[PDB]
């Protein structure tokens, strides 16, 4: 499948591509703004995720820091990156069927839409002011809004124990963007689309 990542943003991202144990394509990349990059996700893909990265220094092997979406240090990610990450989610080929969200259990960086190019399904986006409206004692000083999960670590935010409710920080996400997940066990936002759709992921859409 192809995904289409465009940055909106007035300002650089590093976009980051990973499946947690392996890149997807290259695995990340300088987006000036206004810059697309494309990338080809093998059919099949299980728990693939695509996020910004903010503010990042790399050196010429590729090597250095991002105050936000860090994957351990590289340019080219194989891994998850450290929140606060606004994530675009995604299981292709899931039995017929293609499964794509938006969610903010690992915090808040940057606005996304994350849409099909491709017929027989809707998008979803997240472009609310998250950062701007973030309780004060979820702010990341490195810039974004984090997850109560993150920075508290209980079982209830994080519910290790499979059984949780919503919080006054998930509602905080919530409140501001409905049809992306707020905590583990939120009511799923999650849209089916066809097996094999194609998709662009936007930062900034609103911007």
């Amino acid at each position: 499948a192809t995904f289409e990542i465009v940055n909106r943003c007035s300002y650089t991202v590093w976009a980051a591509a990973s499946k947690g144990d392996a890149a997807l394509d290259a695995g990340g990349r300088q987006l000036n703004s206004g810059e697309s990059w494309t990338i080809n996700v093998e059919p099949g893909t299980n728990g693939g995720k695509i996020w910004a990265r903010t503010d990042c220094y790399f050196d010429d092997s590729g090597s250095g820091i991002c105050k936000t979406g860090d994957c351990g240090g590289l340019l080219r990610c194989k891994r998850f990156g450290r929140p606060p990450t606004t994530l675009a989610e995604f299981s292709l080929n899931q039995y017929g069927k293609d499964y794509i969200d938006i969610s903010n259990i690992k915090g808040f960086n940057v606005p996304m839409n994350f849409s099909p190019t491709t017929r027989g399904c809707r998008g979803v986006r997240c472009a609310a002011d998250i950062v701007g409206q973030c309780p004060a004692k979820l702010k990341a000083p490195g810039g974004g809004c984090n997850d109560a999960c993150t920075v508290f670590q209980t079982s209830e935010y994080c519910c290790t124990t499979g059984k949780c409710g919503p919080t006054e920080y998930s509602r905080f996400f919530k409140r501001l963007c409905p049809d992306a997940f707020s905590y583990v066990l939120d009511k799923p936002t999650t849209v089916t689309c066809p097996g094999s759709s194609n998709y662009r992921v936007t930062f900034c859409p609103t911007a």
